[PDB]
């Protein structure tokens, strides 16, 4: 049992009711690598609610927040400024390896994902984009770096 | 529809009747990535029976074959040994690309898997390691390649 | 047609009139990549003047524009201080892959690459470091990126 | 001055008289490189005339000879079993890192290329795909590698 | 003939048992890659793990005209991991490729504190500074993926 | 407690001058690197870049039930360079992957005899066995990438 952990899922037409697409994958994901998921919180494409959705889960001592989706670079992605404010310090490693493993998989929107990774409190937060091969390839690459830095944390 | 898939899932355990547990995220995968999969075939480990397995899925016109399982370095792990047989060529760059990302994923089976990749007749015949980390990363990796290569068979 | 790009030769010698060797390199390596190149600007190794290069390119409307050059660490590189400032967000994905690939071809310039890449208004906006090879190896890499990112951005 | 080189062009079109798209670009990159380059030869996609072209110019003293085309995976893609026969012995880093390259810069025929390299005689020989991307990170990729083993073999 | 040296390194052993007189088992093994690599190393340095100590000793470095400081530790994520933090206030500029390097290296070697390490690296006046991760494996591989950088931006220098 | 201990080696080091009583450069460095990462290490070998005397010395051992044998040297492209032939022929089944990351690790670090090995990897009875290149770089960044592999090898084994 690894920790508890808590999907955040970045987008405009699922917070307005639309199927989840990514909540249940990711949920999925991190069962499998051993984390209790505490559910899916499905925000706009919006700082204030994307911050706010970020630090209610900090507060609320999650061990592992994935956020999927606004890590683009049209107008509307602003998952990484939101992230940018509510993180003590990053982590650019994670950053790297998702973005390392996604180009040599030909997945752009991970390859060239402006998504961050990082401690806020005691919880490691991390972008994922919104794509399902970027869900999937970026949990494969995060399974071995948040068990370990979970432990630290502890 | 990219083609025409079958999965080949080389376990004693699970040819005896045991449950499979890689046949079905094959499949999913597989599914998910455009292709009608044909179904599963649960083989054991046998160098023979593997063999027979994968040039049964050859003859019957099948685009790609994945096999799942037999790639480790214990007497009993065969499959590349089955597989060499059937190949007409090897395509080398399947299998490092699946082992560089086993690899710097911390995959350990799949970073040192012996799993060959090849094409056999117009078959893509790719080898994958038995864990279910390496059945994720090996298809997430594998993705990009197999549309180009049957798409280059057709 | 993939957009129009600009390029931007950061060098002492040739802002004074000596023979530009970078120029018509990555003019030719845009045209070939589908670019309608607007045409080549030199400058010194100057931050205001560089930066101010960039700024006239982006308002402009240009969709991309390379410069080559002043991405070391002598006090006279002040390509990557000039660049961020025009910067609105940046693509580190750009700037990683570039800096690993020009690494395992052993191009230390390339490899070690202070060069920033990001989006600027509407325009993409990618420091190269000013070797040959550097430019060579950088184009090759930013091919498949820049096309993805206006696409985003159109 | 870093040694001899001949480029070997393997294309059926060109054979026949058509332009020679190749030729010229792989002349330029090696001639940048420091090599005297002997020529261009062009021959069809032929086992027998593949393996005669190579020969030749082992035996000719040749100290680099780069082949493109020829690497795929459709019937004629017969430069790898040709290389094959006239190798001594291989060297698989430099076909790997060709491999890798190609494969995260998202050039696939480079990524998928079963193009060999090894020494014959005292000769190093290569094969690239036939894709001018292919051909421009090839060389970008194979410039550090083949002046270390021709300086080796003298 | 000392033609070939590259410069003048410092080791600073970040490490809090080690500041207060254990064993020093980083010290050494840097000195000796340092070595190694064609650096004449001034000494190794040992300091806790707060953020005053390590800029002294880092400060102390530069003004002194060393070519490289490595320094080993303090790159985690638990609250006394403050070597970045350290070093980024006296950085001029940073050299992203270093740590890119460092990181991307250590992870395929299944070197989880490299892979993940913090640790900066870049210029502070004409000294280059770079943070390694404080495991022996860490200290081993990163050393190997800096050999070929620091000779390079010393010359640059 | 030798309760994590992953096994026994040998280290082959193949090299004309040093099989003729030359000092010996490269046995040390693998035997510490080796004993570092829980390895026991029998000794090291000194054979001449000859394909019968490489051979002996790595059927001697794995008749010896050795668990890894790492070899130095003979991996190049000059006539010499015959460790991988010498190897190919004791070998009961080779792991690509080892030689593949030992040659990525060692082409990113700059290291182009660890980057164009020829050095070949693999099973022979119960022994697994590594060739490396000669050079001090390549002999270390060689074992920096061997460390997570072999110890899950010869567990499988
Ligand atoms: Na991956
Ligand atoms: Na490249
Ligand atoms: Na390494």
């Amino acid at each position: 049992v690894v920790g508890r952990a808590l999907v955040v899922v970045v987008d405009d037409r699922t917070a307005h009711g639309d199927e989840d697409h990514s909540g249940p994958l990711v949920t999925e994901l991190l069962t499998e690598a051993g984390f209790v998921v505490d559910g899916v919180v499905a925000v706009e494409a919006d700082e204030v609610d994307i911050r706010n959705a970020l630090n209610t889960a900090v507060i609320g001592g999650v061990d592992l927040v994935v956020s999927v989706g606004g890590t683009g670079v049209t107008p509307r992605d602003v998952t990484p400024e939101s992230t940018r404010e509510i993180l003590d310090r990053e982590i650019l490693g994670i950053a790297e390896a998702i973005r390392a493993s996604g180009l040599s998989a030909g997945i752009i929107d991970a390859g060239l994902s402006r998504g961050l990774a990082g401690v806020s409190g005691s919880t490691l937060v991390v972008n994922l984009a919104g794509s399902r091969y970027a869900v999937r390839d970026g949990m494969a690459t995060l399974n071995p770096l948040a068990a370990h830095i979970i432990g630290q944390l502890s």
